[PDB]
């Protein structure tokens, strides 16, 4: 096959795509050993879902699992009675999910698991894919031209042919693997044809985060989790928590090997010990740097010209509510809270209104990293940590460090009832999720 492996991609056919996907135990080569992983369509990643704006999904999923499942259209602008966290689909039965691709939608989205108390084991077992709104945008000469890949970012571990279970540290921290996968791949080599690669970037790892960075050149951040930047923006490096997504132009500066990396850091995971009097916590301190991929550059470069402009970021009305959720920890009980309280699906904690907008301040008052998503309303990150965005873009998941405090414009789009959580899944598993009602 090509050198870079990437996931088989499924496309729209006359403004539909059906499909049927069965949630299956799977026997598979991955990473040169032999594995059973729980997989969407057979492979991990499952299929790339390829579609426009305006094209309609309809996606059967079949359980196959000994355990009840549902799916998360992560990132899409849909009603939350089709993208349905509270659903569940028990063992052997099927689900049609139907919707409606929205018009002014671009970038790289992702489906997993969803079911309250399941999501990490299920994720970190292989149930994940990727979704790629195409763009009229993806013509301009400056993209079209671009080669293009998607980089599905997810780790495991593996025990006896099967991942590894969950330990209680493991619940507490957020489990991260020893096999740091591209597309289920370890370290693949991109030998690149193209002087300008268009790389779209998924964090699909439980608990990971990627720091990334490419030897010796910057990267171009072109789209957010939800949608294009104003203009391409310049990075020496980029930090991809769990959830996020984003597509990044790479200009080849001349013939060589360049490592991919995700370098060292510190997202406040942590360890055990005893000294003599403890047993205590303690920090595990940064990751170790882990090499992603090799990307070989073609002989005599000479990149595109980068876009001047992408998408003008739409104007908002003004905000009719600020909201304050605040996030803390119980580390020793690996009990995680929003505003002091665990979830509970009956129990609604936000109600707003439909088409107005809101501020919304998160604050993480724990010690660890907390990536904070909301479901079904996309929303523009003003500043975090007092420091203002340097761009506007559609996100849907916010990195929060320690104390630091996220500034959200948050547009109130579908009705109904749905979630928000910290997506270090185990956290939402342990109780970091409240539910919003928008009427
Ligand atoms: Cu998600
Ligand atoms: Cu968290
Ligand atoms: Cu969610
Ligand atoms: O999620």
């Amino acid at each position: 096959g090509p050198s870079f492996p990437e996931p088989k991609v499924v496309r729209s056919q006359g403004g539909l795509l059906s499909l049927k996907l069965s949630a299956t135990p799977t026997p598979l080569a991955i990473a040169g050993q032999r594995a059973t992983l729980l997989t969407y369509g057979g492979s991990f990643p499952g299929p790339t879902l390829r579609v426009r704006p305006r094209d309609t999904v309809r996606l059967t999923l079949e359980n196959r699992l000994p355990e009840p499942t549902n799916l998360h259209w992560h990132g899409l602008p849909i009603s939350p009675k089709v993208d349905d966290p509270f659903l569940e689909i028990p063992p052997g039965e099927s689900w049609t999910y139907e919707f409606t691709v929205p018009k002014e939608l671009a970038g790289t989205f992702w489906y997993h698991p969803h079911l309250h108390g399941r999501v990490a084991p299920q994720l970190f077992a292989g149930l994940l894919g990727a979704l790629v709104v195409e763009s009229s945008l993806d013509a301009i000469p400056e993209l079209r031209e671009a080669e293009e890949h998607l980089l599905v970012l997810k780790d495991l571990a593996l025990q006896g042919g099967r991942p590894a279970p969950h330990t209680p540290m493991d619940w507490m921290n957020g489990k991260e693997g020893d096999l740091v996968l591209v597309n289920g791949a370890l370290r693949p080599t991109l030998v690149a044809q193209k002087a300008t690669l268009r790389l779209r970037l998924l964090n699909a790892s439980n608990a990971r985060y990627y720091r990334l960075a490419l030897q010796d050149h910057p990267l171009y951040l072109i789209a957010a989790d939800g949608g294009f930047l104003e203009e391409p923006l310049e990075v020496s490096e980029l930090l991809l928590a769990p959830g996020e997504r984003a597509e990044v132009l790479v200009r080849l500066r001349k013939e060589g090997r360049f490592l991919l990396q995700a370098l060292p850091y510190d997202r406040g995971a942590m360890g055990m010990m005893d000294m003599g009097g403890m047993a205590h916590a303690m920090p595990q301190g940064p990751s170790r740097p882990e090499t992603l991929l090799y990307l070989i550059a073609p002989k005599n470069p000479k990149p595109l010209p980068l876009p001047k402009a992408l998408s003008p970021f739409p104007t908002l009305p003004a905000p009719v509510v600020t909201r304050r959720l605040v996030l803390t920890e119980d580390m020793m009980a690996a009990r995680f809270f929003i505003n002091g309280q665990v979830f509970d699906h009956r129990r609604v904690d936000l109600k707003g209104q439909a088409q107005t907008v809101e501020v919304w301040e998160v604050e993480n008052q724990g010690d660890m990293d907390h990536p904070f998503h909301l479901h079904v309303h996309p929303f523009q990150v003003l500043s975090v940590g007092g420091r203002p965005f340097p761009y506007r873009a559609w996100k849907d998941v916010v990195n929060l460090k320690a104390g630091e405090v996220a500034r959200l414009l948050v547009p109130l789009r579908e009705k109904g009832r749905t979630v928000f959580h910290c997506h270090i899944v185990e956290h939402e598993d342990r109780g970091m999720m409240g539910v919003l009602e928008v009427g």
